[PDB]
């Protein structure tokens, strides 16, 4: 199977996908995030953050509060299964995590914690 | 004789059968439940749940209140003879139970405890 | 004095308050219920229902027994001073009632009659 | 508010959008569908069909079975809230429908019922 996915954040609080599938024969999974927009990190920051569907809103709430100096992530946040850093115009970043950190049947959400994203700057991640 | 049945729930709150017969020579019996629908488990979850006719309403009622994190079954409900887990679009689960649990000629109902089901989201099971 | 209040029900069995004040100089009082969550009313319904603290338990117990097709309220329940309809995600409802129906020294509770509430899906209303 | 949207179906079983919002003050709403592609209708037809999320699979399935002569829609399908006709390369079709057919608390999908298109040949439509 394939074990990585390419994801674009644009200038309008948007990923170019809202659903990721992780094949369970994969040992590791890799998310390749890039920012094809023109806006700096401070006005249009994007990160890819992975948590349980239950933990999502708590990670985002505390994240937005942490501010830009913390990459919009409450420090030591145990709920974050994996995450890229925050990136702005031009930049890119890749995160790799162990598929054994996941479970079949459990609901996971990927999302961005930069402030201003609607309740739509998110998507599902599924172990199949 | 056969001691298994394949059963499907889809996006219109429907099992694709209303009657199961279990041959008395069976020692175990297996139900293979699948969800060919498009809707995820939290808006159109399906399970397959077995009880006496008398106990059905109470199982369905208490399951309602238990919520999605309990798979819409009240914990430690002794009236549930056997059941699958709750599944959503594209998922599958199988349950196998001992036919010693079922008494000849008695009235057994199978049903789904996810909310929003019609009173007819049910069916009979019987030892033949 | 203000004579209205806005209240939100979310995807986790919760109002965004448990304390309503109705000033005695109000001729009418208005509750604006909105559902910012994402689940339909069949798995995450919210209503705002008002009775005496005395009547609460009986309105709730009978309402869940009345099922989704009755908005989880017993028909012709005289214990209900005022109520919204049951709403799900993306829905809103408003209810306005005469403040006269309220008398000083009486305790009033507002509550939701949907199954699932962790006995904290309630709150006080008092004539100040 | 504007009360129309322009949508293109290409030579790749692909719409050029996945989300449509209909302003609630719109009395009618128009979808202007065009096929800027090269492939003819019987190998790459496109339509725009609207239903509840729940009804979608049945509309797609029953329409598949109905064939090209019927525009890949089962005749007299009451689950179809509105639709264009099937169009091929160089064609265009517009459909105008009553917004009162929509309700604020419902999840609507739009999609194409021509065969071969993936589970991605779809989109959400929401009242706003
Ligand atoms: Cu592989
Ligand atoms: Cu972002
Ligand atoms: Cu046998
Ligand atoms: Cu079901
Ligand atoms: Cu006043
Ligand atoms: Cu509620
Ligand atoms: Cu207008
Ligand atoms: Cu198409």
């Amino acid at each position: 199977a394939e074990c990585s996915v390419d994801i674009q954040g644009n200038d309008q609080f948007q990923f170019n996908t809202n659903a990721i599938t992780v094949d369970k024969s994969c040992k590791q999974f890799t998310v390749n995030l890039s920012h094809p927009g023109n806006l700096p990190k401070n006005v249009m920051g994007h990160n890819w953050v992975l948590s349980t569907a239950a933990d999502m809103q708590g990670v985002v709430t505390d994240g937005m509060a942490s501010g830009l100096d913390k990459d919009y992530l409450k420090p030591d946040d145990s709920r974050v299964i994996a995450h890229t850093k925050l990136i702005g115009s031009g930049e890119k970043d890749s995160v790799t995590f162990d598929v054994s950190k996941l479970k079949e049947g459990e609901q996971y959400m990927f999302f961005c914690t930069f402030p201003g994203a609607s309740a739509l700057h998110k998507g599902t991640l599924t172990l199949k």
